[PDB]
RNA sequence: AAA
RNA sequence: AAA
């Protein structure tokens, strides 16, 4: 009966935050670097987070801890319903009830002068930010949902700075689930730029808009706000992350590299970091491959060595970061270790990513590694096909098709009456948009058919 | 040297004619027929027709009877002379009296030089283009094309000339005619027909073809208009009869229809369109008893029209095929099979109408014969004939049914699944249409 | 966080 | 000249 109740309060129990277990570890020191390093007015909603997290690994006491330093450093506001409301759920699991009801109560009480229509749900702007940064923060699979949140506080105050952000963070990592599909628009250019202006001392918003700014070709107008963010010393380690990023990408790879071994001395356990180093030998790897032996040998080899160790911790600290597993296993392909490169794209292969588009790339790398160092074209179709059979127009998607039909061609020319390859002929013109030609073809292979 | 010349004379001889074998004698019947009912002002082309019919029937001595009785009446001088003359050149050399034929050469040559025609020959007038028009609009519709052709040579020149107005319009109107079924087909002889009437105000048989071809284009009033006013005249009777009749039998009215074939078939006995008239007739009301010893008389009086249009003129394919399908009423499956294989080895001049031969057959061998498979395989030879028409989309419906009946039977069957994707790409579905060939090719993996 |  |  006072589950019933506990179920109406806004908090991390009643949010439906979506965490994988194998995600626990992570999202804790994610946490912990995020309580240290991100410089925000307001912390109550991390804490409160952290005290979610410490309950779910069977650490009732700690989580106490940390809901009543969330509540100290308040002292220093209609958010603390958000700690009220872990506190009565976390009473409740640990049989105090008698002290739950007071926490509901608490609650009540504001609900009741604030003339809110519910009893225990708080209606409110601030609440709805805390309930959007909290799934912000738990993977991807909650970014719709906290758009949501923070795009319901834009409807009625289109300028409140906060929504404004998280808003603007939403729609850039969205984008970013996105970045390869077809006709693709930049959703997050223009909430990026207005949470620029009304948070105009926030520089991890300025470096995404920077980033958002790469993207669309105006690399030059990004780097000014990359300058800007680099001065202020707000969340400076969440600036040497995206730094890294755009000078990585405009080509300054030692200079980013710099940053990331700095920014890896505060946040060690870093998945992102991690990843981002690794592309950084293995954009090295690629400048020297332009011009191996000597001296030129032993640096290739011991960056690769040093990508496939960063790739490597990445994936151990989470075991779901799908796209560093991939750079993984195609880093394995670079230093020749094919059996560790099918170790991992057969772990690849057991997967379901979130971006389910993900799983385009890894067919397609998978079937490249087929073609070309096991030289066996037949693995290399199912492949090619099964990234094909994910219909979301891709780059990848576009490579798959073409290498599909080249490959399918080098087999007619050995035998150009082999049914098994006139209609995956005529299937690629299908995709290609050209329906006569694939009719065609597919009639002619449904004669040889009929024997 | 003398051959060279002769190949230069417009005449019957070198209009490149296309007589089949087996149409003379309903050409020599339709000439006679002519001569003696149809007003015409010059009846020189027509008896110079029958002259070079007597002469490939090898009667070369009762032919030079026709041509010199078609000058006579001519001069009851007319450039159309040189048709005759012509003729008269071309009998001679064949019947090795050469002397006699170059005394015709000279006749034209000397009326060439004399009206400043550039060839020595070859007579160039719009008199001429007019008696080839006719000639050719006289012996099938294998020369129909260069029919028209003729008229509008001298339309092009002179575009309110009568005769090749008439000519044009009654070219354009069968031609029309050729094309009446398939999809988005345009009345092109509509125009050209209201202008051959106003050039022709006293000629019915214009008139009547005009009214048929508004009731074809949903003008069926004003075309009665025109009925009338033909029957009053009585300019060509017989013909006259001829078309009224089809144009109330397909308003509804088959006793008045009924009356006029009986009245003209009693002029023109051999007539093989008044016979086939007849059939329809007998057809039609055959439906509406549908809708017993009546029914089994017509039926049979249907059997004897339709078998003696066919009797008189082998090549009338669509009188072969309403024979085949009257012999289906009639429970007469052994003579049905038997005219259809007849029709099944023809290559008619309209190509079309094999369309219906397959669709029609296909029909016989799915509901009487009980074979789905034949069906099948002459609904599809109907639909090879890519021309869109109502047969050919009645085709794909009939194939697109029994290929279901057969899916239900079996839904795993390559055959029916890869003809249904067949059907579909027939219809326009392109995308369900590769669906049904994605599936058969699975199937196929085997 | 690859692309 | 069926349609």
């Amino acid at each position: 009966q006072v589950k019933d109740s506990l179920e109406q309060l806004r908090c991390h129990f009643t949010w439906e935050l979506s965490i994988d277990d194998d995600e626990m570890p992570d999202l804790e020191n994610r946490v912990l670097d995020q309580i240290e390093f991100l410089d925000t007015k307001y912390s109550v909603g991390i804490h409160n987070l952290l005290a979610y997290v410490k309950h779910l690994k069977g650490q009732n006491e700690e989580a106490l801890k940390s809901l009543k330093e969330a509540e100290n450093l308040m002292q220093e506001n209609v958010r603390s319903l958000v700690t009220w409301g872990n506190f009565a759920w976390m009473y409740y699991h640990m049989g105090r009830l008698a002290e739950a009801q007071t926490y509901l109560d608490k609650v009540e009480n504001i609900c009741k002068k604030l003339s809110n229509p519910f009893r225990y749900r708080m209606e409110c702007p601030e609440i709805d930010c805390e309930e959007g940064w909290a799934l912000l923060k738990c993977g991807g699979k909650n970014y719709e949902r906290a758009k949501a949140c923070f795009e319901k506080v834009l409807e009625v105050d289109p300028e409140n700075p906060e929504s404004s952000a998280g808003y603007a963070i939403s729609a850039y990592r969205l984008d970013g689930f996105k970045l390869a599909t077809k006709n693709h628009k930049p959703f997050s250019l223009l909430p990026l730029r207005q949470a620029v202006r009304l948070n105009p001392d926030n520089g991890y918003i300025k470096v995404l808009l920077a980033l958002k700014l790469q993207d669309e070709g105006q690399e030059a107008e990004g780097e000014k706000y990359i300058e800007e963010a680099l001065a202020n010393m707000s969340s400076q380690t969440y600036v040497f992350r995206y730094a890294a990023k755009f000078y990585r990408r405009k080509g300054s790879v030692d200079k980013a590299l710099e940053l990331l071994k700095k920014a890896l001395q505060e946040t060690p356990t870093s998945v992102l970091l991690h990843h981002q180093i690794g592309l950084c030998y293995k954009a090295q790897m690629i400048q020297i491959k332009e011009a191996p032996r000597g001296q030129n040998r032993e640096k290739l080899d011991k960056m690769i060595r040093s990508a496939i160790f960063h790739f490597e911790s990445a994936v151990e600290k989470k075991p779901t970061f799908e796209v560093a597993h991939l750079d993984l296993a195609r880093m394995y392909i670079e230093a020749g270790n094919h059996r560790k490169a099918e170790e991992n794209f057969q772990k690849l292969l057991c997967m379901k990513p979130v971006v389910e588009e993900t799983m385009q790339d890894i067919h397609f790398h998978y079937g490249r590694f087929q073609e070309f160092q096991k030289k066996s074209d037949v693995n290399a179709i199912i492949h090619y096909l099964k990234a094909i059979k994910i219909e979301q127009a891709s780059l990848t998607r576009d490579k798959s098709i073409n290498s599909l039909k080249k490959l399918v061609l080098r087999k007619l020319r050995r035998k150009a009456l082999d049914l098994e390859s006139l209609s995956l002929l005529g299937f690629v013109y299908k995709l290609e948009g050209n329906m006569n030609e694939a009719l065609e073809y597919y009639e002619r292979a449904l004669r040889l058919a009929a024997d």
